[PDB]
């Protein structure tokens, strides 16, 4: 899995399930080109976003729709979304896990980057 | 001060000093318009970005240049920047403090929103 | 103020007000001796816990009563408390700010250490 | 797995491998009784700490030796250890994953609690 995203709920102590996100890749004109998307599973994980051959050097943005997640729980959150912007594959392929821990007024994110 | 940003360094246990950031506001055509910018002080704080009159309802993005901060310390970090996107003042004027806690592969961010 | 603690609420986007905490110092017999205690103010800050003369080298524990805070809001939280254990002043006098960002099932904590 | 601990390194973007920890359970005299222990694997995970039958209601403390982890990397960290103190199994068995994200001057922790 070249790119996986895992989302956790800090209020309820659970995976954040059915969280939608889009992934973009920065184009030469500095616009954000659509790249991948999906929703987290019952484990809070989104696998299968891309393949090693398609996932080359670039600046990538994961835009996680945290607002819809909190709204469905009756909570008015601070952020429009949580976004994670990073350069990937600049030294050749790596495997990336992006984790996000969500609260209504806060989020934390980290990356685990592994060499295949 | 209707908007203040405070940035902390989780590696060195210090304020994150001289961190550049840019604030944008979403325009009617869904474009990000430049709104304000500045650098954190010796306390890790950036004051004076805007005024009560100028800080109208809208969707704002604070883009913190974490990459340059880490690179100046000899660290090749994961993120291009740490960004915070939020609706402001849609229920009347509020004061916002955005805090960010930085590590090379991770960041946490929260908001303190107060009604004056 | 050689030691200050600041506590923030990630659910409500506010300082965590009236949060009790107890500070202990490790005794020569490896027991935790009571050192100081107090409650956060309306700003989420607790000042005046100790003095430069009293805050000698040692191992200190700050135990923040997060459980009572959440229970007063009707939330059954995960942790009994958030605690921070650290050696202080072993290279000479320093000023310490301990910050904690609270959610029902999660907390983040950092330290800002400055040389006066 | 009734109790699993996962530890991540926010400086290097990797699992925190070979991190030692002890688990204690509060006794009737308010002393901390030894309960379980181990070291994280190459995935940053420590499995097999306990069994469902042995893991009953109590207050548990996971004490993670983060200081030795940072010292081995030549880093002088803030905390003596990271500790996570929580009541478990008060409503009967649950499965607990404790995650900790480590930086030299900061840590974040969350719990994922699932009903079998
Ligand atoms: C708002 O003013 C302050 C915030 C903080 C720390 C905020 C913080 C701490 C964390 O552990 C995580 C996080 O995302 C934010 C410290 C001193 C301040 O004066
Ligand atoms: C539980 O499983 C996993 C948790 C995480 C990340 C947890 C985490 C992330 C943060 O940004 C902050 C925090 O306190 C905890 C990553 C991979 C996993 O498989
Ligand atoms: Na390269
Ligand atoms: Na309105
Ligand atoms: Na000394
Ligand atoms: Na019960």
């Amino acid at each position: 899995c070249p790119l996986m995203v895992k989302v956790l709920d800090a209020v309820r102590g659970s995976p954040a399930i059915n969280v939608a996100m889009h992934v973009f890749r920065k184009a030469a004109d500095d616009t954000w080109e659509p790249f991948a998307s999906g929703k987290t599973s019952e484990s809070g994980e989104l696998h299968g976003l891309t393949t090693e051959e398609e996932f080359v050097e670039g600046i990538y943005k994961v835009e996680i729709d945290t607002k819809s997640y909190w709204k469905a729980l009756g909570i008015s959150p601070f952020h429009e979304h949580a976004e994670v912007v990073f350069t990937a594959n600049d030294s050749g392929p790596r495997r990336y896990t992006i984790a996000a821990l969500l609260s209504p007024y806060s989020y934390s994110t980290t990356a685990v980057v592994t060499n295949p």
